[PDB]
């Protein structure tokens, strides 16, 4: 039976980072506010695969991402820019709306947290 890989790594002392204020934001505004929202659960930790039946995962999802992923990594304060942190989430929704067809229940879900994620995104501090 097929197994899960590894994790996406949410620490890397080779990495450069930095903590910005718009780095703050995305974890402060932004992804407390998705993670709290009725639809975060199937996205709050990597795709069990192996739990969920789901073989070609992995074949299909070559750079998998979650919020739980990008959680430990704002806390680890792994990134260097904002833009970093807001392509994990965008590689996220993604990866969700390549695997599954659309009108799905967790593509629904995945439109939700997204429309939350770019009203609160909008108003990205400058850069200070
Ligand atoms: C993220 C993500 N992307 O795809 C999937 C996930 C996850 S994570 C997780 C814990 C579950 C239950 C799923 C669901 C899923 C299916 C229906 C509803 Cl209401 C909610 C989630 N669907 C799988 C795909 C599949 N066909 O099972």
């Amino acid at each position: 039976g097929s197994t899960n890989p590894p994790p996406p790594e949410t620490s890397n002392p080779n990495k450069p980072k930095r903590q910005t204020n718009q780095l703050q934001y995305l974890l402060r505004v932004v992804l407390k506010t998705l993670w709290k929202h009725q639809f975060a659960w199937p996205f709050q930790q990597p795709v069990d695969a192996v739990k969920l039946n789901l073989p070609d995962y992995y074949k299909i999802i070559k750079t998998p991402m979650d919020m739980g992923t990008i959680k430990k990594r704002l806390e680890n304060n792994y990134y260097w820019n904002a833009q970093e942190c807001i392509q994990d989430f965008n590689t996220m929704f993604t990866n969700c709306y390549i695997y599954n067809k659309p009108g799905d229940d967790i593509v629904l879900m995945a439109e939700a947290l997204e429309k939350l994620f770019l009203q609160k995104i909008n108003e990205l501090p400058t850069e200070e």
